[PDB]
């Protein structure tokens, strides 16, 4: 798609090279353009490719000596914005502020220019293909390029500090998205110097269109530099006891007060890898440790002891399935037949089956309770880098499978083990979710997750590629030999199964010492062993070897997040009689109704 602007920028320079007026304005030839405006009166209001003016060109290629003439010969071009869609709304002041041309900006204000010129051009939007996002106002441009002299001159001419963009962002919301956090921190405080001054209606309370104060946005963006610079307005010093320093934190726009207004709600839902780096700062790291030590760790282990026993009961009733003989004289049709089906669909006898019946009634409510607490979370994606994604799928597919096994219990089939088997492994594989905040196997469980999707999925595709060539060759060689003393590949499905069974050295390999096997097998099996058993398989060890310590730190950082994120989940879906709010009420004491956190440190 980028060809448009590429062609347009090429079509731009073509028309500049074509029309001799803008060619002189681009190259700043004041002696030549005077011959055009007055002698052979040139069309002054020429509109180029992007609906631009000749003044817009002199501001681009910083030629302030030529634009001085255009202001003295036509001082109304300053009010002309770019008429194209790419640069709609952009004026000559924006380019002069971006390029930081002081005497050009200082002369534009001597002739009047809209300091609120909403540059709504398409390339000014906050998009990935747009390399920067300096906002829509010339004050944001001056603050983005980091020029105090331009910022105050716009304030000296009535610039709007709290001017929101299209996305509801003020001008502070844009500074956080900038890379140069070192110098932008100075610009932020300098920009706040022109605040309304009152205790209300300040810029740090004006939220994004999506409801994000600048303090909240810094956490989602992982801008630790701008984040800690915003903490000084909120933190409170208690006393100076030598090296010690008791510090009080305003704890307001951080702790989970209401619903989505929690700051930790954004850290756990975002995908930005630098947001995981936020919960190590001096207010958050201590709080999440307190919320996890008390209340956090115990309440989770209860659900662990609750859920683990719930699966044992379901397993205890699954292992005690109904029992019936064959019922049919089909004992020999296809000698390979070996089934012994289950019993009546009613089965109203009640000796000790009433003991197994109550467990089935225990297994149905746990599934619908899961559905009654997880189906209300129909949030798109958010599942399988993410945290509790796969388990929710494991849990809701387990619950749906048992709800099928209850429908399968009646009316249909004979021994519906399809919903019995799925709801058994998933029920036990889900207890790996209750790892997480458990010291030693928390980073373990996220590592095998980061390994089942990465190196294992790389290996599984190349593994399936190999066996299909051999299993077909194995079936072909053994679609003509006896399946009674060997026949590991009697039908093509078992050919694939027995060949795949040999990729992992599970079975013993076909090798009967009473037959003259097709020597193609002896050759095909040897090449199958060298490639698959050591070259392909031992390299999986080496592939798991390198990519382990490469992520042996991000896994722990992910583990702290999934410990903190799980600590956040309980505080929401649990009531209030248990799990009280962290901190101390600001009222009664000197403050009022707010909450504060006590933290001491140690200098040197
Ligand atoms: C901490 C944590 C949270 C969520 C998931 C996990 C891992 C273990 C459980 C899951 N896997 C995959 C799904 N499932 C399965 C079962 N049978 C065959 C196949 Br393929 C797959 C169980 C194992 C996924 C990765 C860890
Ligand atoms: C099969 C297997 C299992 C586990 C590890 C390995 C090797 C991978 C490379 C690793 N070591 C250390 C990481 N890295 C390093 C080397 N020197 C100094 C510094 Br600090 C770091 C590379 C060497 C370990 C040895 C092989
Ligand atoms: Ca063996």
């Amino acid at each position: 798609w980028a060809q448009s602007r590429d062609e347009q920028n090429l079509l731009q320079q073509k028309r500049i090279w074509e029309s001799p007026l803008l060619l002189a304005a681009k190259e700043n030839n004041v002696q030549a353009l005077y011959k055009l405006l007055k002698f052979e009166g040139c069309e002054v209001h020429q509109k180029g490719a992007m609906g631009e003016t000749a003044l817009h060109i002199a501001a681009l290629y910083d030629n302030n000596e030529a634009a001085q003439v255009l202001m003295e010969a036509a001082p109304e071009l300053v009010f002309e914005p770019m008429t194209s869609e790419l640069y709609e709304g952009q004026t000559a002041l924006h380019i002069a502020v971006i390029n930081q041309n002081v005497n050009l900006v200082r002369a534009l204000l001597a002739r009047g220019a809209s300091v609120s010129a909403r540059a709504t051009g398409s390339v000014f939007h906050y998009r990935p293909h747009n390399l920067i996002y300096y906002g829509e106002h010339p004050l944001s441009f001056a603050a983005c390029v980091g020029s105090e002299e331009i910022v105050r001159l716009l304030i000296e001419h009535g610039a709007d500090i709290r001017a929101q963009d299209s996305l509801g962002n003020t001008v502070l919301h844009i500074l956080i998205l900038q890379p140069n956090k070192t110098f932008a921190c100075q610009m932020y405080n300098l920009l706040l110097s022109y605040d309304g001054g009152d205790h209300l209606k300040s810029l740090e309370l004006v939220p994004n269109n999506q409801g994000l104060t600048p303090f909240k946005l810094a956490g989602v963006e992982g801008n630790i530099v701008m984040f800690q610079h915003l903490m000084q307005k909120r933190k409170h010093i208690q006393w100076t006891y030598g090296p010690l320093t008791s510090t009080l934190y305003d704890l307001t726009e951080i702790d989970s007060s209401g619903d989505d207004q929690s700051l930790l709600e954004l850290i756990v839902t975002t995908k930005k890898r630098e947001a995981r780096q936020i919960l190590d700062q001096t207010p958050v790291k201590e709080l999440v440790s307190l919320k996890w030590k008390r209340y956090g760790r115990p309440y989770f282990c209860v659900l662990g002891a609750i859920y683990v026993l719930y699966i044992i009961c379901f397993t205890m009733c699954c292992v005690y399935r109904p029992l019936k003989p064959r019922i049919t004289n089909r004992t020999n049709p296809r000698d390979n037949t070996l089934l012994q089906q289950k019993l009546l669909q009613e089965a109203y006898v009640t000796p000790k089956d009433d003991l197994r019946l109550v467990g089935e009634l225990v297994s149905i409510v746990g599934a619908v309770i899961i559905l009654l607490v997880e189906i209300p979370d129909i949030f798109r994606l958010g599942v399988t880098t993410i945290l509790g994604g796969p388990f929710h799928v494991i849990i809701v597919t387990y619950a749906f499978m048992v709800l099928v096994t209850m429908v399968m219990r009646l009316t249909n089939s004979d021994g519906e083990v399809v919903p019995m088997s799925f709801a058994l492994v998933l029920g036990w594989c889900n207890v790996m979710y209750f790892a997480r905040g458990f010291q030693m196997l928390g980073p373990f469980t996220i590592m095998i997750q980061k390994m089942i999707f990465g190196d294992l999925m790389r290996f599984c595709w190349l593994m399936a590629v190999v066996i299909l060539g051999f299993a077909s060759a194995f079936y072909i060689i053994f679609q003509t030999e006896d399946p009674d003393e060997l026949g590991h590949f009697y039908d093509y499905p078992m050919a694939l199964f027995s060949t795949f069974e040999l990729f992992l050295t599970i079975i013993d390999g076909p090798a009967n010492y009473d037959v003259d096997l097709p020597f193609m097998y002896s050759i095909t099996y040897a090449a199958f062993a060298i490639i698959a058993t050591l070259l392909m398989l031992n390299l999986l060890i080496a592939m798991m070897g390198d990519t382990h310590w490469r992520v042996a730190h991000e896994r722990d950082e992910l583990w702290r997040a999934q410990v903190v994120a799980t600590t956040v989940m309980l505080e929401r879906k649990l009531p209030r009689c248990l799990w009280p709010r962290s901190g101390i009420c600001g009222r009664e004491y000197g403050l009022g109704d707010r909450w504060f956190l006590r933290v001491e440190d140690r200098q040197d």
